[PDB]
C-alpha cells in the first residue's frame, strides 16, 4: 500500500510547503496509525481472557475431569478441595502474568527512541509513537529513523546502516528521495525525512531450558502413570480408584506454573536492575550478563572520564611559539550541543591572554572533516583575515607526523625530540594531541603536542580488584597508542599486555599463525590503536575459544560488535542506535554500574536456578514416593491431603523471586547434566526419608513407628512430606552450606507459616478420621530435620595458556590463512 493506503501529494509535498525550520497544526488527522501498528495496541487491556485461558489447558481439563467425576457438586470436600486448588493454580498464574507484563512494559516506555521535530521554537523533542505521518524530521549522526518516508530537498548525503532490514553491511548511501527505512539507524550525515507509511511495510535461552526441563518432567509423569496403571490392572482396580491415583500423581507431578514463575523472577530483577540504573532491552539479557566471562570496555568514557585535565601544552618547536593553542581551538565544532568530550576540553582551558579573543573572530570554517576513527584525525579548512586557508589538522600525535612527512620530511633534529616527548607523555599518562598547519601552498610547520589527561573513575580500580574475584577478565580498547594504553593499564592494575590491534593480526594479519593470533587475543589485558572492525573480530575471536563476551558500546561505530557479542552492554551517553543494537542500556556512567548490575544478574539467576532445582526435585521426590506406594501396596495420600501438599508447593514459591539471594564468585550458566544429577538425587533422598517415614508404621503399627502415642499413616506423611519439601528451598538458594545467607524474611515467614499450618492438619486430623499425638509431631520434625540437615549436606558436598589441542589451534590456524589466501588473491597480484 503506497497509493491507496495512506500515501498521495498532500502528505508529502503539502509538507515541503513551509521552510527547513517550521511545523504548526496538526490539524484534524483522522488517523494515527503510529504506535507499532497491532502489536501492542492489538485487542488492548482484555483482562478477561488471560483469567479463562489459564482454566483450559491438558492439566486443567484432567483437573475439570476430577471435579466432575466427584459426583458433580455432591458435596464439597472432593470438589472443593479440588476446585480450589485449580483456582489457585489459575490465579497465581494470572497474577504473575500480570506482574511481568506490567513491568517489562515499564522498561519500554523508559527506552523508547524519542523523535525530534524541529518547529517555530525550540521544541524539545516528540515522543516516539505520537507524531503525525507526513511530518518533517531531523535524523542527526546515529539516530534510529522513527518514521519511514523519503528525504527532503536539501542537498546533503548520509550514510543509513542497514542490513537489518535489508541485506549489504557496507555504506547505503541514498542521497535525494530514496526510501528511507524506518527503525535504521544513520552512520554519518545532515538530512531531513518525509514521513511515508508511518507504520506500514516495515519489513530468549531460558525459556527453552525451560521448554526442555517441562518435557521431561512430562516424560517422568507418564512414566509414573504407566507404572501406576499397570499395577492397577494387575489387581483388576475400579476404574473410579484408578483416576484417583492418577489424579493424585498428575497433581504432583507436572509443574503448573515453571515457566510463569520463572518469567516473574526474570520480571522482578529486571525491574531491580533497571532500579539501579540499569536497563534491559529483552529479559533474557539477564542470563547472559550472568554468564559473561570477558567484558571489553573502552576506556574512554567507562574505565575513565570524559573530562581531561590540560598540562603546559609543549610549546617547544620551531618557528611557531605559541599557535598550538589558536589552531587547535580552531578546529572546534563549537556547537556545545552535539561536542565530544575532546572538544570541551579546550574551550575550558582557554585562558590565553594575547588572541584567544581574536582567534575565534572571522575564522569561518569552510571544510570540517569529522573526527574519523579509522584516521584518529580531524582536518579543518577555514579562512583567516589574512585571506589565506589554514588547513588545521589535529589527532593521534604520530599520525599528523604521518600527515607532515611530505613537506619539510622528517628532520632529525625535531622528529627524535617528538617523538621522545610523546613518549615522556606516555609515561606521565597524558593523552597527546598533535597539530599541523598550512598557511600557503607549500608551508607544513610541526606544531607540537598537547598533554591532556583524563583521570580513571575515583571507583574504578577497587571495581577492577573486585571483578578479578567476580570470574571476569577486563580487556581494555584504546583508540590511544600502545604506550598510553599500558600506562593506563598499569595506573588501574589491568595487567600490562597491549598490542596494537593492526599489527597483531585483528584484519589483515601480519603473517603471524593464525592459531597464536586467538591466543594473543584470548590472553591480552587490552588492544590499543583500534578501529571499529577490530571490535568486531575481537569478538568474532573471543566466541571461537568459547568465551561469552559483553562489549561496551556506545556511538553508531560499535552497532555490529554490539550485536556480534553475547551481551552488548550500551555505555552512558550512547547514541540512539547503540541502544537499540545493544542488550542492556545504563543510564549511570563507569565501570562500577556495569559490574553491579553484573552481581544483581547472578543473583537473579542464583534465584531462578535454585528455584528450578527446588521444583523438579520436589517432582521426583513425591512421584518416585507415590507411585511407588501405590505399586507397591495398592495405597495413596488422600486426595485432599495431596492437593494440600500441591498448594503448599505454591505458597512457598511465590517468594522466591523476593529474597537476598547470594551471587556466584564465577560465571554462572545452565549445566542442564548437572542440574538433573543433584535434582535426581534430591529427590531420590527425599523419596527414601519418606519410606522410611511409612515402614516405620507399617513395622511398628499405625500408632506404634515414627509416632509414639498415636496418630494414622495419611496425615503423618503428610507432615513430614510438606516439611522436607517446603525446606528444600532453604538448601536450594545457597552456596555451599545452607547457613552461609540468612534468607530473607518474607520467604522464611511463608514457609514457618506453611510448616504452622501443616503440623496443625496434623494435630487436629481434620481430614481423615483421626488425631496425632503432640509428642509424634515433635518426633516427625526431628526426623525432616534430620532429613534435610543430610541433603544440604549431601547438595553441599556436590556443589563443586593455550587453550587448544592441536585441532583447535590446526583449525584457528586454517580460519586466518584462509581468510588472507582469500585476500590475497582477491588483491589479483
Ligand atoms: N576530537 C578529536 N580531535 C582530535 N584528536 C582526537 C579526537 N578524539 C580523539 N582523538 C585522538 O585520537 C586518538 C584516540 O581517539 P579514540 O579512538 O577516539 O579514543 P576513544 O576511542 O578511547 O574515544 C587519541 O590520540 C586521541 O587524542
Ligand atoms: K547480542
Ligand atoms: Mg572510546
Amino acid at each position: 500500500e503506497a497509493t491507496p493506503g495512506g500515501g498521495r501529494v498532500v502528505p508529502e509535498d503539502m509538507l515541503q510547503t513551509d521552510t527547513r525550520v517550521g511545523l504548526t497544526s496538526e490539524e484534524v488527522v483522522q488517523r494515527r496509525r503510529k504506535y507499532g501498528l497491532n502489536q501492542m495496541k492489538e485487542e488492548k487491556e482484555n483482562h478477561f481472557l488471560k483469567f479463562l485461558g489459564f482454566f483450559v489447558g491438558p492439566i486443567q481439563f484432567v483437573m475439570e475431569g476430577a471435579a466432575v467425576l466427584a459426583a458433580g457438586l455432591e458435596d464439597w470436600v472432593d470438589f472443593g478441595v479440588i476446585c480450589g486448588l485449580l483456582l489457585l493454580n489459575a490465579v497465581v498464574g494470572f497474577v504473575q502474568e500480570f506482574q511481568a507484563g506490567s513491568i517489562v512494559d515499564e522498561l519500554k516506555k523508559t527506552l523508547a527512541l524519542k523523535a525530534v521535530v524541529l518547529r517555530d521554537g525550540t521544541l524539545k523533542e516528540i515522543e516516539a509513537p505520537e507524531v503525525v505521518p507526513g511530518d518533517i524530521l531531523q535524523v542527526e549522526e546515529g539516530t534510529i529513523i522513527p518514521a519511514d518516508g523519503r528525504i527532503v530537498t536539501d542537498d546533503a548525503f548520509l550514510q543509513v546502516d542497514q542490513s537489518a532490514l535489508t541485506g549489504e553491511s557496507l555504506a547505503v548511501d541514498k542521497h535525494k528521495g530514496d526510501q528511507v527505512f524506518a527503525s535504521s539507524a544513520v552512520k554519518r550525515g545532515e538530512a531531513f525525512v518525509v514521513i511515508t507509511a508511518t507504520g506500514d511495510n516495515t519489513f530468549g535461552h531460558f525459556t527453552e531450558v525451560l521448554n526442555g526441563i517441562g518435557t521431561i518432567l512430562l516424560i517422568l509423569v507418564i512414566f509414573t502413570l504407566l507404572i501406576v496403571w499397570v499395577s492397577s490392572f494387575y489387581r483388576s482396580n475400579p476404574i473410579v480408584q484408578i483416576l484417583e491415583f492418577t489424579l493424585a500423581i498428575t497433581i504432583i507431578g507436572v509443574p503448573v506454573g515453571l515457566p510463569a514463575v520463572v518469567t516473574t523472577t526474570m520480571a522482578v530483577g529486571a525491574a531491580y536492575l533497571a532500579k539501579k540504573k540499569a536497563i534491559v532491552q529483552k529479559l533474557s539479557a539477564i542470563e547472559s550478563l550472568a554468564g559473561v566471562e570477558i567484558l571489553c570496555s573502552d576506556k574512554t568514557g567507562t574505565l575513565t572520564k570524559n573530562k581531561l585535565s590540560l598540562h603546559d601544552p609543549y610549546t617547544v618547536a620551531g618557528v611557531d611559539p605559541e599557535d598550538l593553542m589558536l589552531t587547535a581551538c580552531l578546529a572546534a565544532s563549537r556547537k556545545k550541543k552535539g561536542i565530544d568530550a575532546i572538544d570541551k576540553a579546550f574551550l575550558k582551558s582557554l585562558k590565553y591572554y594575547p588572541r584567544a579573543k581574536s582567534v575565534l573572530s572571522k575564522y569561518k570554517v569552510l571544510q570540517f572533516h569529522p573526527f574519523d576513527p579509522v584516521s584518529k584525525k580531524v582536518v579543518a579548512v577555514v579562512e583567516s583575515p589574512q585571506g589565506e586557508r589554514i588547513t588545521c589538522v589535529k589527532g593521534a600525535p604520530l599520525f599528523v607526523l604521518k600527515t607532515v612527512e611530505e613537506d619539510h620530511p622528517i628532520p632529525e633534529e625535531v622528529d627524535q625530540a617528538y617523538k621522545n616527548k610523546v613518549a615522556e607523555f606516555a609515561t606521565r599518562g597524558f593523552r597527546s594531541l598533535g597539530v599541523a598547519r598550512k598557511r600557503g601552498e607549500g608551508s607544513w610547520e610541526i606544531l607540537g603536542i598537547m598533554p591532556c589527561m583524563d583521570p580513571p573513575r575515583h571507583d574504578t580500580y577497587k571495581t577492577v580488584c573486585e571483578a578479578k574475584t567476580l570470574g571476569l577478565s577486563i580487556k581494555m580498547l584504546t583508540g590511544d597508542a600502545v604506550g598510553i594504553a599500558r600506562e593506563t593499564s598499569r595506573q588501574l592494575g589491568l595487567g600490562t599486555n597491549i598490542y596494537n590491534a593492526e599489527r597483531l593480526g585483528l584484519g589483515g594479519g601480519g603473517d603471524m599463525p593464525g592459531s597464536e593470533v586467538y591466543d594473543f587475543v584470548e590472553a591480552a589485558d587490552g588492544f590499543a590503536e583500534v578501529f571499529p572492525q577490530h571490535k568486531y573480530n575481537v569478538v568474532e575471536i573471543l566466541q571461537q575459544r568459547g568465551y561469552l563476551v559483553a562489549m561496551t558500546g556506545d556511538g553508531v561505530n560499535d552497532a555490529p560488535s554490539l550485536k556480534k557479542a553475547d551481551t552488548g552492554i550500551a555505555v552512558e551517553g550512547s547514541s540512539d542506535a547503540a541502544r537499540s543494537a545493544a542488550d542492556i542500556v545504563f543510564l549511570a556512567p563507569g565501570l562500577g554500574a556495569i559490574i553491579d548490575a553484573l552481581k544483581t544478574s547472578r543473583q537473579i539467576f542464583h534465584r531462578m536456578y535454585a528455584y528450578v532445582v527446588y521444583r523438579i526435585a520436589l517432582s521426583i521426590h513425591l512421584e518416585i514416593f507415590l507411585g511407588l506406594w501405590i505399586a507397591i501396596l495398592n495405597r495413596s495420600l488422600n486426595i485432599e491431603l495431596v492437593v494440600f501438599i500441591a498448594i503448599f508447593a505454591d505458597v512457598a514459591t511465590l517468594a522466591i523471586a523476593y529474597d537476598n539471594a547470594p551471587y556466584s564468585q564465577t560465571p554462572v550458566k545452565w549445566n542442564l547434566p548437572k542440574l538433573w544429577g543433584m535434582s535426581v538425587l534430591l529427590g531420590v533422598v527425599l523419596a527414601v526419608g519418606t519410606w522410611i517415614t511409612v515402614t516405620t508404621m507399617y513395622a511398628q503399627g499405625e500408632n506404634g513407628g515414627i509416632v509414639q502415642n498415636f496418630g494414622n499413616m495419611d496425615e503423618v506423611l503428610f507432615l513430614q512430606i510438606s516439611l522436607t519439601e517446603n525446606w528444600l528451598i532453604f538448601i536450594t538458594r545457597a552456596n555451599g552450606p545452607f547457613w552461609s545467607s540468612i534468607p530473607s524474611w518474607q520467604l522464611s515467614g511463608a514457609i514457618f507459616l506453611v510448616d504452622i499450618l501443616a503440623t496443625c492438619f496434623t494435630i487436629w486430623g481434620w481430614f481423615e478420621h483421626s488425631d496425632t499425638s503432640i509428642v509424634a509431631v515433635v518426633r516427625i520434625w526431628i526426623f525432616s530435620f534430620g532429613i534435610f540437615c543430610i541433603m544440604g549436606g549431601v547438595y553441599y558436598i556436590l556443589q563443586d595458556s593455550p587453550k587448544g589441542n592441536q585441532k583447535q589451534r590446526s583449525l584457528e590456524d586454517f580460519v586466518v590463512s584462509l581468510q588472507r589466501v582469500s585476500t590475497q588473491h582477491e588483491k589479483s597480484q
